[PDB]
DNA sequence: CATAATTTTCCCATTTCCCCAACAAAAAAG
DNA sequence: TTTTTGTTGGGGAAATGGGAAAATTATGCT
């Protein structure tokens, strides 16, 4: 089913079958594959794509732009992003029902329940399903998008100690490629949220460790949003610890960035937090 | 050659061949493929990966962690970025020589020559080759990483109007998704640099267009670096156009962000620019 | 207009892959 | 023994590679 869009891509680049053919694939097989008549192995498909100067990510994206993007987990988080952004609780809660067309696996149900916990405190993930998701994450080899998102939304639902331990493992086991730092950016955001939660719990050794780790992640990475929330994180850290004038200075500076960059909502939430810190 | 790392992945998630076996692929074929004995079509490999909760990029990244990467345009820009950061002019220029173990295609040579132009004014791409790369980009269908990087690194070498036209075409033809917001970030950076060059040439209608377009790209995209350079861009815009009191404030706000976070050198570049503008 | 280019596609040699079974084989059920 | 998993063959089915028609485009010149 892929070959059709290979034809589309090839003709858009005004390249002939004769050109993309090489010692690795005969012209006839390209003709057949592009016509949905036969299927070629992934290795040779990558070879042909490289001839055309297009990534497999780019090609599969163009191919999913036509046809359909079926139940993936990528489309699941996409859908939850759209609903949560709109604040449609009864649209997300429906993913747990029987009649749902998006199907959730146990860990997916745990993650959705934990996301719904922020929209409604009454929606609580069971102690057992949470310990099962922790069981899974503790026995991971290399962390992909899947495991990252699973941990990321349950940072405040699973036991703290478990959360920090899993964060430490994630930092030194997740899949990363320089040409796509999406996983890296999400990991940095998760680490910073774990840092905020660590200052909440007053475990300053975990705080120091995560501050160094986040520093490393941020280094020569133009993720100024993460840098800003991390500046506020270091401020919260130094305030909880000693009530440092440099910490409150950093916390003020972060809201100042959120002001210059007209990010109204971020500035507002990080102002209301600072208010509770200075009121009490 | 792929199957081996699939085995690794499968063994890391501690799931059996019987588990990933389904209506689409027999167990024996998985055994053989993982043993480097037979090859499955990309569709079936995608299916097996989907069962294992891993992207095809994630999987190919793990596969490239071992073995070796056939040096491509992706790895070429990887290398040139690393060298440019370190300021190794002769290490970049060596890519054009006989002795280079990267064989650069004509447009790749044009891009490298243009990268060397910023490091040395004497290195200028010929009038012919720049028009050759422009001709290529003008007859592109969908803009992938290749075409985007080619334009982005030649924004100041090809004809201004040609560059702006190619930018306008790129904004409405590039490949974009969600599991990879990389290309969108690069496109936003390119648009903002085209905006700076548009204020340089004083084509304020092009500026207006790019301001709206960049606005659209940035919306609820936490690219505070792009937002900062765009705030300074709008400041330069309003200053050159009207000598606006609001524009100098915007430029000051952007330099303020670059200081507040602590990106020293960015602060230096955008300070030297503001200094020359307020001096003259 | 007609003819001459390329791009493409249609059939058939053989190689290779693949589902169905039977085994081979370590576990973690009893 | 009790579900389980990793690795083998054999009829069958595809997927390939190499040649010629047929659809599509570029031009033959008076």
């Amino acid at each position: 089913k892929l070959g059709s869009t290979l034809r589309k891509v090839r003709n858009g680049k005004q390249i002939s079958i004769c050109s993309v053919a090489d010692e690795h694939l005969s012209k006839s097989q390209i003709s057949r594959f592009e016509r949905g008549e036969s299927e070629i192995s992934c290795i040779r498909l990558i070879n042909i794509l490289d001839k055309l100067h297009i990534t497999l990510d780019e090609f599969l994206i163009l191919h999913d732009e036509d046809y359909t993007k079926t139940e993936s987990f990528a489309n699941l988080v996409q859908y939850i992003r759209k609903q949560y952004s709109l604040q449609n609780i009864n649209n997300i809660q429906s993913l747990l029902s029987d009649s749902s067309n998006y199907t959730l696996d146990p860990f997916e149900k745990t993650m959705v329940k934990s996301i719904l916990h922020t929209m409604d405190s009454s929606i609580i993930p069971s102690d057992d399903e949470l310990l099962q998701l922790a069981d899974y994450l503790f026995k991971v080899e290399k962390w992909g998008y899947y495991e990252i998102i699973l941990l990321g939304n349950c940072v405040r639902t699973i036991d703290y100690n478990s959360v920090f331990l899993l964060t430490k493992e994630m930092l030194n086991n997740y899949i990363y490629s320089s040409l796509n730092k999406t996983n890296k950016r999400i990991v940095t955001q998760l680490a910073i949220n774990c840092l905020i939660l660590s200052i909440d719990m007053e475990e300053f050794t975990n705080c120091f460790y995560l501050i160094d780790e986040i520093k490393a992640l941020l280094d020569n990475e133009l993720n100024f949003y993460e840098q800003t929330v991390f500046l506020y994180a270091t401020g919260y850290f130094e305030f909880k610890r000693w009530q440092s004038t440099s910490g409150i200075e950093k916390m003020k500076q972060a809201i100042q960035v959120l002001d210059i960059l007209g990010e109204d909502n971020l500035k507002l939430h990080y102002t209301i937090h600072f208010d509770k810190l200075i009121n009490n």
